[PDB]
């Protein structure tokens, strides 16, 4: 008698709304000011990887080393936006997008990532936001989307808290230079992602591999980096600038596989191993003590002015959001010995789910509801952006390119995740303040090379001709009707 793949909620309410009938409503809509947007990051776009003085990166250095990258791509040209920037705010402006989120190369600033600005590289930043700001498009910007300077990677990247110190100062540049106009800040963009990958399994620059040790120590420094950056924008800036800062942080939606109460601990244990892990710090001032007590002396711990400098680190939540897993909780006595374990939960996808074009991204427009109704619950009503979420559509660089304009599954993601959205917004009453797809552009997918396309708008790499699909017209008209 115990029920399992069930997830509907009895009572909630507009639970049974499809996306159809969501914006088919003449009752929907969305606060005043919501920013429509979109995001992308440096490396993944901008090219010019080793001109006008930028310095390399870790994924510069990563990129060139044969078998990191899926088919061999690297982010030297990318879209070529650092050429081409200009056309790609005119995209933007017709696609009338309210806001675009993009980050800032740290080693085309600081070619080391210390020391002395490299004038070409800030000024190629300033005269990206004068064109958005010319434009009507607000910019947000992202101070580090996993570009670290190899310099920096040299001496231990994130492993070595003399980077967090590095981040910091870095952070204090880019605010004198553009915080007259950027007015969001968004620290680090999923420190998850590169404390696991980076560090710990070694898919990610710098590809380092430790599972016990090396994911919560990254961890720890990217934290101390945020706290860093936070506190300078503060004490410096933002009274003067009146503009606001925060981390963007990452997950799946975890639903419980069965109606158990092992399964619900399971699927809230991962909750807490993949946000709370980070966002405990930055609103709490400390890691959840569950994780404290599981992990042991395999986790880093705070000193008493560093869980003052993190507690309230932030003005908003960030957050990226694509895919849902199911949790179930162990039948048998897990081990805490690395990070997968330490979480004593069992991970799988339901095989009814839709699929983009890696295994990791479910579709399943409800858990944007359910995830953001949680940070509500748990982070006391914070402002919310959603930074990144979108689809990669799947064998779509198999297709023509005329097909791939039809991108009929991009719309619907997009609908059916905004709709769950609206949902979040009106009945659980989350503040979500923006929205950015994930991404303006097609663009290099990191290890997954360009053969992984997220764009709405498509990208031909011989010739870096743009051309909109289905996907960035319907979402034009979206923004259009719900200002
Ligand atoms: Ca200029």
């Amino acid at each position: 008698d115990v029920t399992c793949w069930k997830y509907a909620i009895p009572g909630e309410p507009g639970g049974e709304l499809t996306a159809e009938e969501v914006f088919a409503s003449k009752d929907t809509a969305f606060p005043e000011g919501f920013l429509w947007g979109a995001a992308t990051a440096a490396y993944q776009i901008e090219g010019a990887a080793a001109e006008d003085g930028r310095g390399p990166s870790m994924w510069d250095t990563f990129s060139k080393i044969p078998g990191k990258i899926d088919n061999g791509d690297t982010g030297d040209v990318a879209c070529d936006h650092y050429h081409r920037y200009k056309e790609d705010v005119k995209l933007m402006k017709g696609m009338g997008l309210k806001s675009y989120r993009f980050s800032v190369s740290w080693s085309r600033v600081l070619p080391e990532g210390t020391g002395a600005i490299n004038p070409k590289g800030m000024e190629f930043y300033q005269n990206l936001t004068n064109e958005l700001i010319a434009n009507g498009i607000v910019p947000t910007v992202t101070l580090y989307h996993w570009d670290l300077p190899e310099a920096l990677s040299k001496n231990g990247g994130w492993l070595n808290e003399d980077t967090a110190v590095a981040f910091g100062q870095y952070a204090d540049v880019m605010f004198q230079a553009l915080g007259d106009r950027v007015k969001l800040w968004f620290t680090l963009n999923e420190p998850w992602t590169t404390a696991i990958a980076g560090y710990g399994q070694g898919g990610h620059a710098p590809g380092l591999k430790n599972m016990a040790e090396n994911p919560y120590m990254a961890g720890h420094n990217q934290l101390l980096g945020h706290a860093a950056a936070v506190k300078v924008y503060r004490e410096k800036y933002q009274e003067k600038q009146g503009g606001k800062i925060g981390a963007v942080l990452s997950t799946e939606w975890k639903e419980p596989l069965c109606h158990t109460q092992e399964d619900k601990d399971a699927a809230e244990r991962s909750l807490i191993w993949y946000l709370a892990w980070f966002a405990d710090p930055i609103y709490k001032g400390d890691y959840p003590e569950e994780m404290k007590e599981r992990v042991g002396d395999r986790m880093p711990a705070f000193t008493e002015q560093q869980k003052q400098d993190l507690k309230g680190s932030a003005d908003f939540f960030g957050i990226n959001h694509y895919a849902t897993n199911l949790l179930q909780g162990p039948t048998e006595k897990i081990g805490a010995e690395n990070y997968f374990s330490d979480l004593n939960g069992w991970i799988m996808m339901d095989p009814r789910w839709a699929v983009g074009d890696a295994s990791w991204l479910s579709v399943v427009p409800w858990g944007m509801r359910r995830l953001l109704r949680w940070i509500k619950h748990r982070y006391d009503d914070p402002v919310v952006y959603v930074t990144e979420n979108g689809l990669s559509v799947p064998n779509e660089s198999a297709m023509t390119p005329e097909a791939a304009l039809n991108d009929k599954m991009r719309v619907d993601y997009l609908q059916g995740y905004v709709a769950e959205m609206w949902k979040a917004i009106n009945y659980d009453k989350v503040k979500v303040a923006g929205y950015y797809h994930w991404s303006l552009l097609d663009n290099f997918e990191w290890s997954d090379g360009y053969k992984v396309r997220f764009g709405l708008v498509q990208v031909d790499y011989k010739t870096q001709k743009r051309t909109l699909k289905e996907s960035a017209k319907v979402y034009k008209d979206m923004i259009a009707k719900y200002s």
